[PDB]
């Protein structure tokens, strides 16, 4: 409904997670990350198709179409003040800290590298945006766990919300932390499907279990800037109840985006050859438009 479109791009959304008392069997392999599933809620229509058309796009004229709209991203400082959070770190255990916080967002960007329009040239097709790309979720979203002592809150930025390697990761952080939430909020890219993962009263037993695998497969007890690869953790795909758990969230996101994607194809597709156009305005519009009865 456009009810539930409108309010969750304005207001923002989230879940609560459920814990796991037992970590799933754990089987660390870096380099490749395991391939988006049907079991785990791939669906091309939904998340793919209209990244697809915009990919398409000259970025010249993609930049263009997106100058007013590209603001800066700030929703982990949004976050740090809800949670009062004071200071943060990112690794080290010399420094006291509220949080640890791991950001894998591209950050103020939309696009990896200048490209010309595409008219499917081989019927090829690598995603040149930084939107349903599974590859962007490294190693180092667990990053936060080596050097997490007695901190509150694990804060990190997911960079996408599609294939399976992003679920796989949250069902881990199910079982180390006993409160775990998955937010997008307002001051967030609604371009991207980037969200914000909160996790808080630690499980340090487990967590442990978890640290001793790891350092056991990377053969080292620091992290490593050489294990920011692909990878892959899980053997067996985890609870059906998980992942439809995980799904009701990722619905209403890629929900949001076919609309946001939607007007924004529209509007560099227009027949008036304009960025003044009716897609343009509406999209603008929703975007842009201050919330002033928060403020003022």
């Amino acid at each position: 409904g456009m009810d539930e479109i409108v309010k969750n791009i304005r207001e923002g959304t989230h879940v609560l997670l459920p814990f796991y008392e037992t970590l799933p069997e754990l089987n660390l392999s870096l380099g490749k990350s395991p391939l988006p599933s049907l079991e785990y809620g791939a669906n091309y229509f939904l998340q793919i198709s209209r990244v697809n058309d915009l990919n398409r796009m000259p970025t010249d004229m993609l930049k263009l179409f997106t100058h007013d709209i590209m603001l800066p991203e700030s929703d982990l400082d949004k976050v740090y003040e809800i949670l009062k959070i004071n200071s943060v770190k990112y690794y080290g255990r010399t420094t006291r800290a509220d949080a640890v916080v791991a950001d894998l967002s591209a950050r103020n960007k939309l696009f990896k590298r200048e490209r010309d329009a595409i008219k499917s040239n081989n019927h090829l097709t690598e995603n040149n945006l930084y939107i349903s790309d599974y590859k962007m979720l490294t190693f180092d979203v667990f990053r936060p766990l080596f050097d997490f002592v007695n901190e509150k809150y694990c804060i990190i930025k997911l960079p996408t919300l599609f294939g399976r390697g992003v679920i796989d990761t949250m069902r881990i952080y199910c079982s180390l932390f006993k409160n775990v939430r998955l937010l997008k909020c307002v001051s967030d890219s609604w371009l991207k499907d980037s969200a914000i993962m909160v996790a808080s009263d630690v499980y340090k037993k487990n967590l442990d279990l978890f640290m001793s695998h790891v350092k056991s497969v990377t053969k080292s007890s620091s992290w490593k800037d050489v294990n920011t690869v692909q990878f892959s953790i899980l053997n067996d795909p985890v609870d059906t109840e998980f992942t439809n758990k995980f799904l009701e969230f990722s619905n209403r996101v890629y929900e949001a985006l076919y609309y946001v994607h939607s007007l924004l194809y529209s509007s560099m597709t227009s027949d008036s050859k304009s960025i003044e156009n009716k897609h343009q305005r509406r999209l603008v519009k929703l975007l842009l438009h201050h919330h002033h009865h928060h403020h003022h």
